């Protein structure tokens, strides 16, 4: 991309207008990846809690208190949430840094984007109730009414908790839906806080609900309950496929965003220093734990050697440390299990014949030994047939492959199971545009890397997802169309004998 | 709601008419007399895979996907004209294979011409949007591209009609497609492919597979090269398909029928309601996704309504679809007729009453066909299987309701949400009811109307997505956000 | 449906509060007692020209026109909040200057907040379109840009309300503007400018001219640097403006009032119709573009309706707008009251009957103000001037109609086409009538509703274009088609 | 960018379903500019004829036969017209060439575009009846119905008669309007023919009407009659202003397209031969009698001398002649009066201090002496303050001015009273895009000149017009919005005493 509060922060779930503990009183300790110290303890909900929230969401939806409220008034409420976000910008960002480990700077930028997401949707709320159709049948009035889709379950990941949450909550509330959200069990702090803020705004009982807990325990209820009309999920491909299959039991709509293997295509006529700078940004922000990370670098052969050296020299200078310290450029990874997964990819890489040009291990420096740190890494001498190139590592790691021609870059970039995002660096804009038109990706950046905003749809082709978040299209996931046809001059058909 | 001597018996793959890779065939039957009328290839899963790979290749070549939207529109329109041109033969073919009346079949052909024409005209009307970017010195745009390779599976009730709903938008947007009609009714689909071949499409753009869903079905829904799986049929096959599609996180569009309510208030135009109740339950022997199998009638007029409906149902004329006096043809197959017969047993076992019908007719000219008497089931309630489940036959149930609020609760008390009607002279009341029914389409004082200009699809278990209308075309498109930074500067986040 | 001691008395040009170039002033009056309440600058045509030139300069500088749509939205929203924040004072100010009741004024402020908020939210929602080009190797796009420099002229009936309708979209799209409220009611407009200054806009983006339309009006409509002239007022001034605008082929948006029919069928809710007939004719002493001055009542109930309406009109409470018991305030000025009085003479001379009212009230507390009695004119027809012309006072005419078809012909028999209502419990009939009325807005069983989410404007002589809604914003945008040939080749048409 | 059809072509007006002569039997001889010979004679209508057509249009609109027909069926009729155009492509093109003088190749292309304009609109007909609004007032239904604007008058010019006619007729018929059209008095042949074709398709009596005659006699009736809802005109600025002032008498909607002073901006990094080629195309197709002609060439100083010499050398080779001869590259101007207007501009140019680098006179070659020919011309050493640069000559003439920087090109290009179209020639696409974004023009071409099609709106900023033709926006000129608000739970306000 780009503490006082814990003593007052709620430790519970929010169900049917009440802050409640888990039905079995279980809890979970939340950790700070910088030092692996327990920073807070929260309720660990049960599947019956999730079910009660879903039933409450349904009841609240049928009561019409929110679903039948005027679109304009719903817009005002979503805007009020937007303002509470900005008002508590400092605390929310610190809280997100404490829980996820990324730098405060990155966190401030997230809060800025979150305010804008809510504000964008607040404004879109009353802008489109459907259409009037010119009917082909005389004496009939035809219209398409857009209604809230209904009860929606929302599941978010640990990399950008509040950000991913806003992308779902904003349109759900703007359209009039009822929702049940469950953040990642290892990072629920800002989500808990946003619910407290939403409660201050005021929503009819049951409209919004927060479940806390392991996906392995409550996850299936949220994706397969018959009272759910839409399941929206952002996370890994395996969990996504599972969710979809479970959702199929009730033919429930699904919206998924599953990360990718994002190419960063650098041509020999690119602005060289810019490309190096953006290659670093693409691979190492949030220790590369970004759905849109540019893990797969494609560089034109004529400048590959020059590029590799320049990138490697820079990677050695990346400053690791605590997210609260101003000099920090890269924080730690999210957990022990994720760090181990990354370490295993290093083994797979070497076993396949690739070269760990730099990094590929844990840093030894004293202030970093207690945290979940992993050195920024560059993997060279690799090709498309390797797992390290085809699979999403989701860590501070990037691979470099060379390409000869424009056509080869395109084939290589498109040679993956994914299709989320990517970039093309070239001073020849005409060439960049031809390439962008041929990349099978939801978002293509020309001479930039990471830009994304509420005004435009985000999502993936192929295995990177189904549907879109953000933009008008993102709002549409939360609506359903109904065709009401009125025959103004009804006559008997008299087909059947009388 | 003859040509056989010249009709192809093969599959159409990568620009060529070919037999199954294993030379297997299948006899096609006419439900009026259960006689074999034609024999066609019974494809293999390797044939389906070859068609998908050809679709992918044709899509990457850009011959169709990069053709101008306007020129694609002209081709879709040419198909529209060939449909109208061969209207007679197509309708006879559809009647011979499905058993519905010829009149119903002509109406289908008229709608099919209009579906293609509609999409032909929409083709060049929307390439995307220009976005006002929140980041200075950037240009933001959303380009709408053909979704890619698409697989299309259709049912046996309205084969060509359901096929047009998928083929038209797929071709209008620039996609490549592989279609597979119901194994028991592929005649008109084979014919439409022959017509499309006359129009002329780049090799691999269009492909036709013939065969059992149980043999080639899984490849069409789970192959990695497919970007969208569009299916119309039953709920069980639909759920299976969706699960299979999830293996590659493939988009799915599904339309699965329903338990459509026909709500009749005491202030409805009485004769109109009886007439439309018949139309809702018995067209195509009730083998319609939109059939009004579930009748909800206000208590004050339930007795008057039941008697009037029952008396009419006894007069329904059954017979051959080619005979002009025929009002209702036979059901589609032995298995489907048996399923219906079993529902009659379930109904009685649950305590419902078979007011009329509920059996096979024994009139000489009907004994050789797959006929089943139009039926009315009374004294039932929402807890019964006969009311909750889609029988998809010439059968309807009747339940009473006291108030406006009860009609709504009862109508919405099912797992489905496809379509329904409200009959009342009080339009204001009809509109309040329509706004509360969880259905994709609601008719006020009518039953069955549907057209290319408006989206058709279901809430809840009746489907995912929509067919027809602009929204139907959108299933065939995919959005791409291209963001250009016009004044690129180094971020300088990482040390140098 | 106090602050004066701190309120500015000057014009706002190019980021500065300034006096008229000739130091001339104008006394503003309170129509309740005709006392001078304030004095403001009376600008010159050179002042207007300087404001237009400053608007152009600011537009070319790009400080506002190239700002992100999102940030522009935030600014428009901040204005919306200042409106709500100063709701009490703005409403009192509007009542003091225009004479309408304080309750009517609070409602205006609530609508004004919503107009701005609406537009604030629409700001970043549509930058244009991507077109699927019919020419291979080309990219086609339509970019929506701010139309440019805009002049805005508002009337005296609802000054701030009419001002918001123009200012909001102009600022949301990135335009520069020069506004001039009615010379007799500029108080809330001056206040809104003070509030906009607090929000902060680049120098020259917003400008306020004060003065007689006869002196500065022509400059605002015929200057070559203006891209759009938006006006709300009377038909004669409107036509003049349009002709003047034609000198530079400048876009015009006009809203000119009307002769709004209020159609009441014999199956309408009788007490509701009487109630709405009163509301339609007498809010703001009928000085509303949307006033229902022309009542069309079905013959069968005409006598019953006339007596019921007349009896009510006699009970209408006139008085000071600040007094809670007031139902109707005074008319706006001497000249306007005189224009109304002259219509009474024309009415009688034509053969119509002044059933009630038609004069100034004598009661002591009303003698010092510009009061005029609510009036009902009967026994008239479509050929009369009193029926064809907009009186714009607390006056209504009553005509009878026999059938649905006659109501439609009579309603449409005028040079206007702004708004109207149909009162009938038979909604189906109300809808048929609404579809045939040549009016920009048609209410079914209501009178006056209007809101930012929907376009407002007139057919025929009631105007050109629309205000409010997406369409209202579009008056402030201009389309540019940018076509890039990605594979340029020489045509070689001309010899080498 | 018809010897024997004349024997069967109608010579009359088409009013209220009948081919009729002028009420006063007056006629007009139509001329072929190649040799100035009379080729045909047609009725010269009266103002009472125009009024009768307008009243018939109104009557037909109120009857609902066309305005209440299904949008789909209206689409089919417009499509039928499209097919008749293609069917009679050969004869129409010959007819257009015979009447206007442009080459037969240019005419075939027009017919191809005309088929596409009708087809485009045929397809758009049933695609948008309005919208459903989410009302801020509870218990109300809000909808916007898009209806045909009503009775429309349409006036076209002599340069591309059928083409300009299609742009108006197509959307008018697709939306359900009634229309009265009047082509240029000196070129009515293809318009008469299209009416004959429309009659074969079949439209309710009065829906379509054709008036023939001088603008000075029937023009005012068509722009100031009270029964007209829209006046659509394409032509010169002076007539346009007159029309608008007349339309104001009834506050009638106006759509105007008035030509321009279109810049053709050529940077030093443009593809040089391409720019020379397109500069020729921009200034000399149809003898430069095109609203979109690139009469004003802006060339970067560094290459001005090279460009001028290269353009001049080419202009001398332009082949003038009969439009029916395949070797013809440029035909004659439209009439004596127009040729004279051009000649006068040459005088003005020299008097102002400009140089007639080449051309600037009538050609003497034997086969051209009998026609209305005028040599392709290049005017150099001029500036923005001159009339020859500020005014639309509308002939085979172009001026050349130099610019130093990107910013100067923009200021110069924008320094006119017009704003219709223009081009930017540069291999640096990024620069071309910056320029395009700043030109106050309705259409900007990057590395091309003239492209225009039904799918995109065409029209001008400033004095080049009001409104748009083509595209969805062009169709919208033919629609009017109506907000129908239904209160579903009406209550008495009780404001007034009881
Ligand atoms: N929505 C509708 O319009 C519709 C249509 C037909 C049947 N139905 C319902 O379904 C029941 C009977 O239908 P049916 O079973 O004959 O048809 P079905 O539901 O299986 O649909 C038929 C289509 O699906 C294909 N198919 C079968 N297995 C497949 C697989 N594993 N993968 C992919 N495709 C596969 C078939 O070859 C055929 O093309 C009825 O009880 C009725 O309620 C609904
Ligand atoms: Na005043
Ligand atoms: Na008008
Ligand atoms: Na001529």
């Amino acid at each position: 991309m780009g503490m006082e509060l814990l003593k007052h922060l709620s430790q519970r779930q929010y169900i049917d207008g009440e802050w409640v503990e888990s039905a079995n009183k279980n809890t979970r300790d939340i950790i700070n990846p910088y030092n692996q110290e327990v920073i807070f303890t929260v309720s660990e909900g049960t599947k019956e809690d999730a079910e009660r929230a879903i039933l409450a969401a349904r009841r609240a939806f049928e009561s019409g208190e929110w679903s039948q409220e005027t679109a304009e008034t719903r817009g005002k409420k979503v805007r009020a949430i937007a303002d509470k976000i900005k008002e508590h910008r400092e605390a929310l960002a610190r809280l997100e840094t404490l829980d996820t480990g990324k730098t405060l700077e990155e966190s401030y930028a997230d809060m800025d984007d979150i305010h804008n997401v809510f504000m964008y949707f607040a404004g879109l709320a009353d802008k489109d109730g459907g259409e009037m159709i010119d009917s082909p049948i005389p004496d009939t009035e035809s219209k398409i009414v857009k209604e809230p889709v209904g009860v929606v379950t929302q599941i978010t990941p640990w990399n950008y908790p509040l950000l991913q949450a806003s992308w779902k909550i904003a349109p759900a509330l703007a359209t009039g839906c009822s929702l049940v959200m469950k953040p990642s069990e290892i990072t629920p702090l800002t989500t808990i806080r946003v619910f407290e803020l939403m409660e201050e705004v005021g929503f009819p009982k049951g409209t919004i609900n927060l479940i806390l807990g392991a996906g392995s325990e409550v996850g299936d209820v949220m994706s397969g309950h018959k009272e759910v009309d839409l399941v929206s999920f952002t996370g890994g491909i395996e969990t996504g496929k599972h969710i979809m299959k479970n959702a199929a039991n009730n033919v429930t709509n699904i919206a998924l965003e599953l990360g990718g293997k994002n190419p960063n295509i650098i041509f020999d006529d690119a602005d060289f220093e810019l490309a190096v700078d953006q290659a670093l940004n693409g691979g190492y922000f949030h220790a590369g734990q970004v759905c849109s990370a540019g893990s797969r670098i494609l560089v034109q052969n004529s400048i590959k050697d020059k590029f590799e050296q320049a990138l490697i020299d820079r990677v050695k200078k990346i400053k690791l440390g605590n997210g609260f310290d101003a000099d920090t450029e890269m924080g730690p990874v999210i957990s022990t299990e994720h760090r181990n997964k990354i370490e295993s990819y290093m083994d797979v890489a070497k076993a396949e014949g690739a070269t760990i040009a730099v990094g590929g291990k844990r840093p030894d420096r004293d202030d970093l030994k207690d945290g979940l740190f992993f050195e920024p890494t560059v993997i060279t001498n690799c090709d498309t047939s390797m797992r390290i190139v085809q699979e999403e590592v989701f860590g501070p790691v990037v691979t470099v492959e060379g390409f000869e021609t424009e056509q080869e870059a395109i084939q290589l970039a498109n040679d993956s199971i994914y299709g989320l995002a990517g970039a093309v660096f070239s001073k020849d804009i005409g060439k960049a545009q031809r390439v962008a038109n041929k990349l099978k990706l939801g978002t293509v950046w020309i001479n930039d890397f990471h830009p994304l905003f509420a005004q435009a749809p985000w999502g993936g082709y192929k295995q990177s997802g189904i549907g879109r978040e953000l933009g008008k299209e993102g709002l549409e996931e939360y609506l359903v169309s109904k065709h009401i046809l009125t025959n103004t001059n009804p006559q008997l058909v008299n087909w059947f004998s009388k």
